[PDB]
């Protein structure tokens, strides 16, 4: 008796785009610097409770230059991980916190950063490794999959939902964003759902 093959929870023609195709994540790079604090989360060092979908609200930068930016700005902010169309690059170690997400949310969350992306295929490949990346800290964490959304209550957040309902922090990202894309946070959270799955050796791999 064979895997079931992941049955999508939200309809998505561009999740259905990238299983069709069998996108595959890249690797996850490291691009860590040695000024940023360590600091712990709330429950302690290696303890996120969940991961916050940001978008950068650029519409010109590329992942390189976030990353140059933000090394100089740690102060004002940083972000665990940005994600683009080519890459993933993990810019701070998810066992301490990142000041992405107010201080409220700060104590709590891994903050990825999704990088704005200018054609359909990298928009496409830039959400499959979104969610390959925050399916492999769920899994990695032991943090079963869980929206926030519209409870306030789980392991996926969107820096909306922090404000909405922890508040420490008012900006509104990701859904502008997605939608402009004609995507969403649910068929997001679906696609990290289902490899958050396949990782844990529950439904058949792409
Ligand atoms: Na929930
Ligand atoms: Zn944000």
């Amino acid at each position: 008796t064979s895997l079931p093959k992941y049955k999508p929870q939200v309809n998505s023609s561009i999740n259905d785009y990238i299983c069709k195709n069998n996108l595959k994540a890249p690797k996850i790079e490291e691009d860590y610097t040695s000024y940023f604090p360590k600091y712990a989360y709330r429950n302690g060092v290696g303890r996120p409770e969940g991961i916050v979908v940001h978008d950068t609200a650029n519409d010109r930068s590329t992942i390189n230059g976030e990353i140059s930016y933000m090394k100089n700005n740690y102060q004002n902010a940083f972000v665990h991980a940005f994600v683009d169309g080519d890459r993933i690059i993990e810019t701070a170690p998810t066992d301490y916190l990142s000041w992405g997400v107010g201080a409220v949310g700060n104590p709590r969350f891994i903050n990825v950063e999704i990088v704005h992306t200018h054609d359909y295929a990298s928009f496409a490949r830039s959400m499959n490794n979104y969610a390959d990346y925050a399916a492999t800290q769920l899994q990695y964490y032991g943090l079963k999959p869980d929206s926030a959304e519209y409870d306030g209550n789980g392991t996926v957040w969107t820096h909306y939902a922090v404000s909405k309902y922890l508040g420490g922090t008012d900006h509104a990202d990701p859904h502008g964003y997605l939608r402009s894309h004609n995507y969403s946070y649910d068929q997001l959270y679906d696609l990290i759902n289902e490899k958050y799955l396949i990782k844990m050796g529950k439904v058949a791999p792409w």
